[PDB]
């Protein structure tokens, strides 16, 4: 069937890719899907289901679900919105309860979804706007009641170490490095699917439900999953921001709770089956939704090229064709997944340290847009957290925004940021502890960066007309000195975040308050969607902090 059917009703909104480039994206994401399954697919599916069987999932309370809603979450087309939900207002709560009852009692009627354009700031290179399909706020809260515990527990149970969203940046790197080292002679590749959400057939979505149905579920939770699959997840009518009917969807909705989970499960299912079809030897897989990386045992350049075509043919048969055809790589540092690559530096004692990086052009262009126009959910803070070990995040991002926060006297003001579609509320003052927990103390004392990484950062600054690295070193020294002079977490920010800027470096000891921090949710909800709000809370602060 067609992934989408359009009535021609324009996708109405509320360089930066606007609502006029949304028509180009529509042509790409619209096509009929061909899917042919085989024994490999059925075997992996059965193996997956067997692991799912071990799971027991709890049914969340109205109250529990509400508290997981981001405060910037799209207001209900029923006269309430996010704040009302988060504060458990009689209007919001009573509507959620009705939605839930309707899900328990109505099993066929399609649930309406709103189609919109995501306005992402990219660089002016001399790309069509990404689409966002999501149900009403009330439905989104019910989704959480029924499947939050499933999506939190199930994926790790089924895929183990292959589940991509269970890792802190440091952990992911450690997994990757260990996997590459484990192989006698390793080969690795990244498989990018062309329009993954669109390639997701209605059968894929029912196969996904068959996995959820292996949990020990409450009868209400079971029916909710059943109704949500038929009425919402397999498809339904599309409605623009104005309320006019846009068309119909018969593929994955980006704005649903089961998007990263389902996409992960599906991608994994298809890929693992394709690994068998291509007879790839001793595969280690890492799956982050539509994004996948395979670290297997090399069998020679020509055979590796051959294996990979077989892999692609199988994936294509499973209705998961590639965007770009995969290239076999023989250096871990040469694989690019989630716009990222593994790089290496030295800690304060000269020991090797691997870390994830990326081309800084987009992060910097977006941060530049964000400094100009006030944004509710910023990328710069997410990039600071995600790329804390990187040369560019440390010298340009940390320096620029700490000087700004210093001026505006807003270091203590919690901000909302997105880290690959996930929403987090962070006080910039908590960055050292956050960084220490996600990357380790070495993030604060990395040096001896590769020439390649230094040159990419340098070139990129010239390209964007950003002052050079020597300017940033100078500016960071003022910021450091100012933050130090303020004590507490501010001085910690100066000491730890800006040690790179000082002539003769300080010995850095573990931040004691970093252990108090509870980061549970970050791991158990790392998904590139879900309408999940991860905040920051610390179990019992010691008085002297
Ligand atoms: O060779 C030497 O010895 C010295 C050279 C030198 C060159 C330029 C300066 N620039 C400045 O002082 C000013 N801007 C900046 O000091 C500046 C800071 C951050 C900038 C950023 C981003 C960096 C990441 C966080 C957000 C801000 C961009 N641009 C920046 C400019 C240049 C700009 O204007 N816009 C963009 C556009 C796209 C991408 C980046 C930028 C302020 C007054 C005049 C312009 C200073 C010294
Ligand atoms: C198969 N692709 C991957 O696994 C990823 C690769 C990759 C490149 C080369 C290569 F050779 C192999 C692999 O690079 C990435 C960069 C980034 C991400 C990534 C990281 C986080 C994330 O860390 N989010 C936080 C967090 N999460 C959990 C716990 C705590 N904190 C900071 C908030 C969340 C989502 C994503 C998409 C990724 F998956 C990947």
């Amino acid at each position: 069937s067609m992934s989408y059917t359009w009535t021609g009703a324009l996708i109405t909104p509320c360089y930066a890719t606007t609502s006029r480039s949304a028509s180009l994206r529509q042509k790409k994401v619209t096509f009929d899907r061909l899917q042919v399954l085989d024994d490999h697919y059925r075997d992996v599916l059965k193996e997956m289901k067997a692991k799912a069987s071990t799971v027991k999932a709890k049914l969340l309370s109205v109250e529990e679900a509400c508290k997981l809603t981001p405060p910037h979450s799209a207001r209900s087309k029923f006269g309430y919105g996010a704040k009302d939900v988060r504060n458990l207002s009689s209007k919001a709560v009573n509507h959620i309860r009705s939605v839930w009852k309707d899900l328990l009692e109505d099993t066929e009627t399609p649930i309406d979804t709103t189609i919109m354009a995501k306005n992402e700031v990219f660089c002016v290179q001399p790309k069509p706007a990404r689409l966002i399909v999501f149900p009403d706020l009330g439905v989104r809260v019910c989704e959480k009641m029924a499947l939050y515990d499933v999506v939190s527990t199930l994926p790790q149970a089924v895929m183990g170490s292959s589940y991509g969203f269970q890792y802190s940046p440091g952990q992911r790197v450690e997994f990757l490095v260990n996997a590459w080292k484990a192989k006698k002679c390793p080969m690795g590749f990244a498989y990018d699917t062309r329009c993954f959400d669109s390639t997701v057939t209605e059968n894929d979505i029912r196969v996904e439900e068959s996995i959820y149905q292996c949990c020990d579920l409450a009868p209400e939770a079971r029916q909710a999953i059943r109704s949500l699959t038929e009425r919402l997840y397999i498809g339904g009518p599309l409605t623009n921001s104005k309320g006019q009917n846009c068309g119909y969807r018969r593929c994955r909705a980006s704005g649903v709770l089961t998007t990263s989970c389902g996409n992960t499960l599906t991608c994994y299912l298809k890929a693992a089956a394709a690994c068998r079809a291509a007879k790839l030897q001793d595969c280690t897989m890492l799956v982050c939704g539509d994004d996948l990386v395979v670290i297997c045992e090399s069998a020679g350049t020509q055979e590796d090229e051959a294996s990979l075509r077989a892999f692609t043919e199988a994936m294509t048969r499973y209705s998961a064709p590639p965007g770009d055809p995969p290239k076999p790589e023989y250096d871990l540092e040469l694989i690019t997944s989630c716009s990222s690559n593994v790089s290496v530096a030295h800690d304060a004692s000269g020991k090797r340290v691997y870390y994830l990086t990326r081309d800084p052009t987009t992060p910097l262009a977006r941060a530049a847009w964000e400094t100009a126009r006030h944004t509710p959910v910023n990328s710069w803070l997410g990039n600071i957290i995600m790329y804390a070990p990187t040369l560019w995040a440390r010298m340009i991002l940390m320096t620029h925004f700490f000087s700004i926060l210093l001026a505006q006297e807003q270091l203590e003001k919690a901000l909302d940021c997105q880290i690959y579609g996930a929403c987090y509320s962070i006080e910039p003052l908590d960055l050292p502890q956050i960084i220490q927990r996600l990357h380790g103390l070495s993030a604060f004392s990395l040096h001896s960066y590769s020439p390649g990484e230094i040159n990419r950062v340098a070139s990129c600054l010239r390209k964007l007309g950003v002052p050079p690295l020597r300017v940033w070193r100078h500016r960071a020294r003022s910021v450091r000195a100012r933050l130090l002079s303020q004590g507490g977490r501010a001085a910690t920010c100066g000491k730890y975040l800006f040690n790179w800027a000082v002539r003769t470096k300080l010995k850095l000891t573990p931040i004691p308050a970093a252990s108090q921090l509870d980061l549970s949710s970050w791991f158990v909800a790392g998904y590139s969607g879900g309408d999940i709000y991860h905040s920051l809370s610390r179990a019992r602060p010691r008085w002297f902090m």
